[PDB]
């Protein structure tokens, strides 16, 4: 019964069977109660502030060939671009002028910048008195150390899938063991570390999703980014099914219940599969939003998946838009950098 599962969730009995049953039950009443629980846990632990992370997708060059990704190296039907360091720093300054208190630098795994151009950019942005988050993929420990010395605060590296067999198949350049090692290194070096996963990957099962939740709980990540898999037409997975919004929303809600003091975004992928999907997610456990701050003409070239929102409006629309969103949700903008505020418990 759904009631018994909520009760166990409420009492923090986070066993594999409780999580599987939560993900397996499709009853509307159960789902709504689950979302309300997550919403309330969010409010009690991390409050009503929604933290804004302005993302600059500074290069769509990638050396890897992940099967799901539109930036995979085998995709010749994409115009590749690189922003200059000056462009990236000045675009970050514009976001800070617009009120962003974290700048996210995201790219394909593009060797050109690595490690020293990144270090130089990070130092320049840190002079602006904001947090800097990097999401550059897998690199040597030395690179991650140089970027931490340069001033980077956080690093996003979704674990993608905690099933090693499926991980290797979908990411043939690498492995779950390497992904995990990178995440452990980043934690050791003192980054706030973000993990997370896609929901609805071809071949991924409900038990796989459970394992993603247990993985997250085990490592106590500061941030958890979750969204659906969205097939991209220029990839091997073009004809596979998109991930289900509701199932993905349940993964966000359970992540909040399991990691009550974590930072959890309402991802752009949630708002791509369903109109208004970010706003729903912010009411089901999420507390972070990541407006796209990539300038034209590059913005439209950063297509990890199609339909990726926020492309036809002026490239300065997204920060204002998310501030309006936060108000109409009855929430507040973050006042500080929105680092994790751990609540130590039993
Ligand atoms: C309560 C009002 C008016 C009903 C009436 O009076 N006529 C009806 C009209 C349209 C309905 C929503 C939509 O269906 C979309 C969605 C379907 C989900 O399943 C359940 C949630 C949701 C948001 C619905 C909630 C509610 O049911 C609505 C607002
Ligand atoms: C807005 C709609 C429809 C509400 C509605 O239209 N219900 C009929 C009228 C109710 N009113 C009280 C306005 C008047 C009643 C007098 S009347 O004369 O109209 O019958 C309601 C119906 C189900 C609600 C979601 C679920 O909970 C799950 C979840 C819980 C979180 O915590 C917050 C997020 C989320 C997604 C909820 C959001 C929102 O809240 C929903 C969509
Ligand atoms: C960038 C330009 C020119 C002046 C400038 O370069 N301004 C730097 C401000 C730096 N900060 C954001 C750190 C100030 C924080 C002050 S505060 O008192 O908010 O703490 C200034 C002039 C008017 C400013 C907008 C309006 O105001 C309305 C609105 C307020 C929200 O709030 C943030 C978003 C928004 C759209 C603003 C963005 C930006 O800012 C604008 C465009
Ligand atoms: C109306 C659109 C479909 C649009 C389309 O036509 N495409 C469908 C797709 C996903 C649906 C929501 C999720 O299920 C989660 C949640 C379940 C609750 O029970 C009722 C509220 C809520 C927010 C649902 C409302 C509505 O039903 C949504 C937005
Ligand atoms: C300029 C654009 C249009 C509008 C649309 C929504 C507006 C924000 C919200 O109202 C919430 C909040 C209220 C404070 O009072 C002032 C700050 C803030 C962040 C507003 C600034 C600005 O006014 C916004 C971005
Ligand atoms: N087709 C697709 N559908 C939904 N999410 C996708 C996707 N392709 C990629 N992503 C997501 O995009 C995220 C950032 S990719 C850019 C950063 C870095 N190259 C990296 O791989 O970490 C990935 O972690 C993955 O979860
Ligand atoms: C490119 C991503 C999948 S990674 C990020 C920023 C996150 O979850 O941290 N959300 C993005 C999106 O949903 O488009
Ligand atoms: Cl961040
Ligand atoms: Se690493």
């Amino acid at each position: 019964t759904g009631r018994e599962i909520l009760e166990k969730l409420e009492r923090r009995e986070f066993t594999r069977e409780v999580l599987k049953e939560a993900l397996s039950i499709n009853d509307r009443g159960f789902n709504e109660a689950l979302f309300k629980l997550a919403d309330e846990i969010r409010r009690k632990y991390v409050g009503d502030e929604v933290h804004i992370r302005a993302i600059i997708e500074f290069s769509n060059v990638c050396r890897k060939n992940c099967l799901y990704c539109g930036l995979r190296r085998d995709n010749k039907n994409l115009k590749r671009y690189r922003m200059t360091p000056e462009e990236i720093v000045e675009r970050a300054r514009l976001a800070v002028q617009f009120g962003a208190k974290t700048i996210v630098l995201q790219s394909g795994e593009d060797p050109y910048y690595m490690p020293d151009v990144i270090s130089d950019i990070v130092k320049e942005i840190k002079k602006m008195g904001v947090a800097v988050t990097l999401s550059l993929g897998e690199w040597p420990r030395e690179y991650y150390e140089k970027w931490k010395e340069a001033g980077a605060d956080r690093y996003l590296l979704r674990h993608e899938t905690a099933n090693p067999v499926l991980h290797r198949k979908l990411r043939p350049d690498t492995s779950f063991e390497n992904r995990l090692n990178c995440l452990l290194t980043l934690k050791e070096l003192g980054y706030e570390t973000g993990a997370g996963s896609m929901v609805g990957l071809p071949g991924q099962t409900i038990d796989d999703l459970v394992d993603d939740l247990l993985f997250l709980k085990e490592h106590d990540f500061d941030m958890v980014g979750i969204g659906p898999f969205i097939p991209h037409p220029d990839t091997p997975l073009a004809n596979e099914k998109k991930g289900d919004f509701t199932l993905t929303l349940k993964m966000v809600a359970l992540t909040r219940i399991l990691l009550p003091d974590s930072n959890i975004p309402a991802t752009t992928a949630m708002g791509t599969i369903v109109p208004g999907g970010r706003e729903i997610t912010l009411r089901c456990g999420a507390n972070v939003i990541m407006p796209n701050w990539t300038p034209s003409p590059y913005r439209q070239l950063y297509q990890l998946y199609p339909g990726k929102i926020s492309v036809f409006e002026k490239d300065t629309a997204s920060i204002p838009s998310v501030m309006k969103m936060i108000e109409l949700l009855g929430r507040k903008p973050g006042r500080d950098w929105g680092g994790r505020k751990r609540v130590f418990e039993t």
